[PDB]
């Protein structure tokens, strides 16, 4: 029923004479939000080491074809929300029947730039039992007499035009000579000379010299030409096969190459199992020495499709990247499953004032505006996932929970729910930011959440222990409390954490629904309407993204109000069935102030 | 004699009518130098704190026309090597008979950009007694029926275009009506919300509401409406003129309109005496509390300007920028000019492996490659500036100087010279570099030096967070030059923070080195070059190609091979043409990719 525009997706073939300015979906597969500089990381797990990365490859989309460019009317969505716990994000994708060569949706790019991840697309070139072809792998390795590879400047301009940064090359099509070994060699080295300063290109330990596929789940002799070959640069990084028992060997040839053991990334099989995965981890992670490599994790989204609802992906998503503590600080080192936080610092891009969270978790089964539901219908859109907490979950005091609620939310579709028992004159905090913004005049902290039970809920700030006051200005809005607390009187600190705090009262329950936190006018936007080619009898409207704006509200009007239809964090967006009414579309400026509303008829 | 490309220059009709495919000269005036995010500050003057900004509007080209797009075969060029105590650079240009809206030349965004500092252009409404004209200024103030201003447009385009980070918008002409006024600031809004983000407009303290021209060198009630009006934000900054003794006002006034006190820019004209200005430094840093405002500073190119010479000019700016002590750690806060060492921090962009230096300053008599000479003829280049040392200059033992030397050079035309006496047995260390290098496995520390008295030199190293003096590993001579590799491997996982150099006199008791490479951290596939004609100059060509730093361009000659030209961006200009040439890549560690052959 879907005829908008889609995320692209490729055979050899097609992507050759793909052309941006020809492909109607191609300006609905920009990204327009740049990938955030400089994480900051956190040192509340004593165990956790600065040496090792780790890479995701997840399926953020279930499918390859068939996905809308800027979100779609469905709540049950691959959200991931441990961005930061991941150094490399690989968007999995790619099939015999549907495309090789895979670009991230807008949505997720986005999601990820946010957090400061790089995301790489996916070049797959699948094993025969699954209509894999040597030939698409040939067509790929086309040279011309120039040296250079046209396909090879595709996957470039893709990353360029799209917004990404990078690719991962998934090399396991038999049936390639040592010929066709050294083709790749010179595809992945011509890649390396015309990539842009960042831009990463993460290879796949399969194919080796031979060309036979042979995965080594280490390095070694077979295939480290494929990473560094003497002084010339092959690939920034090798993604190692699974069945390995120790990284040793791997660290030491590494160095002896003259690279990083940390390009290397120890490959555990996660897809079937999630945390219930055997793993030897004292084999990448030894006991009083660093780790021999960095860590790459095949089908973190088992959190996802092992799941029926968004209740049990978030649990199994908390239970794999932080552990069965439900504390990244207090971790198991002799679980099976300890868990990421057991051994990666949690870096925060909370690092840049203003900073500004609505606990938007990039889905919901409903749509609110200053706390009020402007559209009962389910959506996700991963382009207003916000940055969120650092730490999942730490508390001291009470008997109390913290997770994420699609019951409440003041923007969006979600909130941070903090509920449970508290006893009268007991206190209870929070901590959820890893933070660095710099105070200055004129700075102040906001915070808005509702509560069930009246206890007042305070903030929480730790600057270059937390102080924890009262805001100093109430304000109500729809239902919710928006506190404001002038931090004039620290202009020239650093605030390094955030967190809230609450004291129990008579009732002996807390239950809180926190909707906005934040650290820190737009023009009402220029519209045009346009043909959507691919579909009349749709639309798309267009304007000039303003570097301003966080994103774009498109209001129809109706009998019952004012209804939100679409949003998009981009410069267009495109509403089905519009050529069969008038339209409000306002811009949210970072701060989530928002615009007057274009009127569109 | 010069019929190159030119840095551009326009009055507001022809901007309006500027378009970068149709000029000739355009592709010439591009930077291909990316601002270097994330500088890191050093700690080594007490009293510099870290509130208040500096801006340096200088004329880094003494005229504004008759500019060369990418360098000329000029020694004495305005090689400014301060941009560690700069936060903003303002190209200063524009005039009545050249033209008033002027961004700066690629040479100089370049090396700006280099070390993190963010480079405008500049919008230039005259004085009438200098020409001015108000039909320029309402010509930059049309407005469509859109209501968005089209030459507002055009200073968006040109500064994305060629690769800077907005403008100083300078407005004096008299003549202004309070709707001029209005227009203006409806201008500067509009450049708000169309420009990306990071870009800069930058707003001289000079036409009030009312649309006179009165300077309140303060922010007041009479100039706050071109900075913030209520919610709506109509400036990044605002440019103090200079007639103020105190800032404690403005600072007040900026709280309650709810900016930082620190986007405004207190003005000292330094143009005519430099060091020997007068300030009242009280009034804009006291004694405790902190700055009341960030720091302006009018025309820093007086230490070129009143120069004959590039020693006295690289003397004047050590003494502007550092002070009298010729140390930046050790400044006088009671001398007359205790230079802005003294109040600001100095910042680095060493701060990403690899790390390379060759104390390149931008200009030479001579040019060199591995240490031999390959022309002899003057040159300035400005984006084959290197990142220069943090600190000038932190020594400690020994009777000895730093300074640069363009007598002599292993890659460009000057080396860092420490040189005077050193007694046998003792020791000496100049600290350089403030950094943030994060070490790993096969990242190697090389430097390469000569030494006039055969001692040996040394390497400093501080780790995050006293350096570490160590002795190279591997010696390699080359053409005179001794080339220490030390590797680092012992120390990945590691962050330096901090480069030096140390020697030990012998029974010669002179030191004299001059060092022409350090650095910390594959050779470039040979150009693909193809011959374009250079449409203004026939007879004339260009070079134009497609990781690399810089492209250098060699003429076959009776007495070898010949440097005629270097390149930072995608093509060169080369006069006379009508004949072998020989084109090179180097990379960012100035290892050369194998020359393409043009005949
Ligand atoms: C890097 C790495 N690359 C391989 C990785 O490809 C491999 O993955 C597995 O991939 C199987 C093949 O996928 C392709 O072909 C299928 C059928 O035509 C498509 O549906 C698919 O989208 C691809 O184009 C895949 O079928 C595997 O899934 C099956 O087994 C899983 C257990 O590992 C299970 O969880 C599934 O639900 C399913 O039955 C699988 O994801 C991995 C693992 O073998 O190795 C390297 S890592
Ligand atoms: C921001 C700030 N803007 C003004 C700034 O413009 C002003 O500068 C002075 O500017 C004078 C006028 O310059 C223009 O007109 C000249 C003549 O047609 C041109 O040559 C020029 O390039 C411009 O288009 C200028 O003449 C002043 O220089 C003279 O006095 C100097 C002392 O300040 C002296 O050092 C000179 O050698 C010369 O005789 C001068 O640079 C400043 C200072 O008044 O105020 C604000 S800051």
């Amino acid at each position: 029923t879907y005829n908008g525009p889609l995320s692209s997706h490729w055979f050899p073939e097609e992507l050759a004479q793909w052309e941006p300015d020809s492909d109607p979906d191609a300006p609905f597969n920009r990204s327009h939000v740049p990938l955030e500089p400089g994480r900051v990381a956190d040192r509340v797990n004593a165990n956790a080491d600065k040496d090792a990365h780790l890479v995701s490859l997840s399926a953020l989309n279930r499918h390859t074809s068939g996905v809308p460019s800027q979100g779609a009317p469905v709540f049950y969505e691959n959200t991931f929300s441990y961005w930061h716990y991941t150094d490399l994000m690989v968007y999995w994708a790619g099939s015999a029947g549907e495309g090789i060569i895979v670009p991230p949706s807008a949505d997720v790019i986005d999601a990820s730039h946010r957090n400061g991840v790089p995301i790489l697309g996916n070049v797959f070139f699948p094993p025969t039992v699954y209509g894999g072809q040597l030939e698409w792998l040939e067509q790929m390795l086309e040279q011309e007499e120039d040296g250079s590879f046209p396909l090879a400047d595709k996957l470039l301009e893709v990353a360029d035009y799209y917004g990404f940064d990078g690719w991962f090359i998934n090399q396991e099509t038999e049936g390639a000579d040592e010929g066709t070994a050294e083709a790749m060699q010179a595809f992945l080295v011509y890649l390396q000379e015309q990539k842009p300063e960042g831009m990463h290109i993460m290879w796949y330990d399969s194919m080796i010299d031979t060309g036979a596929i042979a995965w080594q789940n280490h390095l070694t002799d077979r295939n480290k030409m494929y990473l560094q070959n003497g002084s010339t640069r092959v690939a920034d990084s090798m993604f190692l096969n699974f069945w390995w028992r120790d990284q040793r060997q791997s660290n030491e040839l590494a160095q002896a190459l003259g690279r990083s053991p940390y390009d290397l990334y120890a490959g555990v099989d996660v897809e079937a199992r999630g945390t219930s995965t055997p793993v030897q981890w004292e084999g990448l992670f030894p006991e009083g020495e660093k780790a021999h490599t960095s860590l790459g994790l095949y089908r973190p989204d088992w959190a996802f499709q092992s799941s029926e609802t968004m209740e049990a992906f978030y649990e199994k998503e908390l239970q794999f990247w932080v552990g069965s503590t439900g504390n990244p600080a207090e971790t198991d080192g002799q679980s099976n499953w300890p868990g990421m936080a057991h051994w990666f610092p949690a870096k925060s891009t909370a690092t840049s004032v203003p900073f500004v969270t609505h606990f938007n978790t990039g889905s919901g089964a409903q749509f609110s505006a200053e706390g009020k539901t402007v559209s009962e219908q389910e959506w996700n859109n991963r382009s207003l996932q916000d940055v969120l907490p650092t730490w999942r979950w730490i508390q001291h005091g009470g008997d109390l929970e913290a997770t994420f609620s699609w019951e409440e939310a003041f923007e969006g579709g979600s909130s941070l729910q903090w509920h449970g028992s508290l006893a009268e004159g007991e206190h209870a905090q929070i901590e959820l930011y890893q933070t660095e913004l710099p105070i200055s005049e004129g700075t102040s902290l906001t915070w808005t959440f509702k509560s069930e039970h009246d206890n007042d809920l305070n903030v929480g700030f730790r600057l270059d222990d937390f102080r924890y006051v009262e805001g100093e200005q109430r304000e109500s809005i729809n239902g919710w409390t928006q506190w404001t607390l002038p931090l004039d009187a620290f202009a020239g600190q650093t605030i390094t954490g955030l967190a809230f705090a609450a004291e129990g009262n008579e009732t002996g329950l807390a239950e809180f629904y926190t909707g906005q936190l934040a650290v820190g006018k737009p023009a009402a936007p220029n519209v045009n309407v346009r043909q959507y080619d691919p579909d009349p009898s749709g639309i798309q409207l267009v304007w000039e993204k303003q570097s301003n704006v966080h994103h774009y509200r498109v209001y129809k009007e109706t009998k019952h109000g004012k209804e939100l239809i679409g949003t998009s964090a981009g410069d267009r967006i495109y509403i089905e069935g519009l050529v069969e009414v008038r339209l409000h579309i306002e811009a949210l400026s970072e701060t989530f102030v928002p615009s007057d509303a274009r009127m569109i008829d």
